[PDB]
C-alpha cells in the first residue's frame, strides 16, 4: 500500500501527507491505510478548488498552520464572517462561506453528523464524499454543478477500484475510526 500511495498520488500531495503525518508521530510506511486516506483528502480539497470559476475557492488545506491562519484571519477581516474555532478546508468567494470537505471509508451521513458536532461551527458548510459515489453536503447545497461532481466522485471510485485490485482495499476500508 505504501507504493500504491506513492504512484497514484501527485508528488506534493505525497510530501503533504508524509509531513502531516510525521507531525503527529505516525510513520507513513508503517500506517499506510492513513497515509492513503490523507493524501486522497488533500486530492480531493484540490480537486474542489478547482472546480468553480478561476478565483471562486481560496484553498486552506495543505498550507502550514501559520499561513493557513493568516488566510483565514484575513478573509475574516475582508469579508466580516465569523473566525471558525478549526481550520476548514476552503473558502467560497462566490457563497462567503467556508467549507469542511470530509472524505469516508464508511456512510456518509455518520461521517457528516460527526463533523458537525466536532467543528459546532454553525456556519462552516460541510460536504462529504464516500468512495463509492455518495455525498452529503449543508442544506443539500452542493456548491459545485454536477460535473465538478462527478469527476470527484469519479477519481474517488478509480482509487477505490484500483486499491480493491491490489488487495489493498478491504483493509484500508475498516481502517477509518469515528
Ligand atoms: O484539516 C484537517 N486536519 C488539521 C490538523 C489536525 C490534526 C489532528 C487532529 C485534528 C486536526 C483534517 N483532518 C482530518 C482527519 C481527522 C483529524 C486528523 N485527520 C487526518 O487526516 C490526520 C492528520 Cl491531518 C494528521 C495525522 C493523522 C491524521 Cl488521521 N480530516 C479532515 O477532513 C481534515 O480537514
Ligand atoms: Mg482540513
Ligand atoms: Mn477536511
Ligand atoms: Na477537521
Amino acid at each position: 500500500m505504501e507504493d500504491f500511495v506513492r504512484q497514484c498520488f501527485n508528488p506534493m500531495i505525497v510530501e503533504l501527507a508524509e509531513k502531516a503525518m510525521k507531525e503527529y508521530g505516525e510513520d507513513p510506511k508503517i500506517e499506510t491505510n492513513k497515509f492513503a486516506a490523507i493524501c486522497t483528502h488533500l486530492e480531493v480539497c484540490f480537486m474542489y478548488s478547482d472546480g468553480g470559476s478561476k478565483h471562486r475557492f481560496e484553498i486552506i488545506e495543505g498550507r502550514d498552520r501559520i499561513m493557513a491562519w493568516t488566510v483565514v484571519n484575513s478573509i475574516c477581516n475582508t469579508t466580516g464572517v465569523e473566525k471558525p474555532k478549526f481550520l476548514p478546508d476552503l473558502y467560497d468567494y462566490k457563497e462567503n462561506r467556508f467549507i469542511e470537505i470530509g472524505v469516508t471509508r464508511r456512510e456518509v451521513h455518520i461521517y457528516y453528523l460527526e463533523k458537525a458536532n466536532k467543528i459546532k461551527s454553525e456556519k462552516t458548510h460541510i460536504h462529504i464524499f464516500s468512495f463509492t459515489g455518495e455525498e452529503m453536503a449543508t442544506k443539500a447545497d452542493y456548491t459545485l454543478d454536477e460535473e465538478s461532481r462527478a469527476r470527484i466522485k469519479t477519481r474517488l471510485f478509480t482509487i477505490r477500484q484500483e486499491m480493491a485490485s491490489r488487495s489493498l482495499w478491504d483493509s484500508f476500508r475498516q481502517s477509518e475510526r469515528a
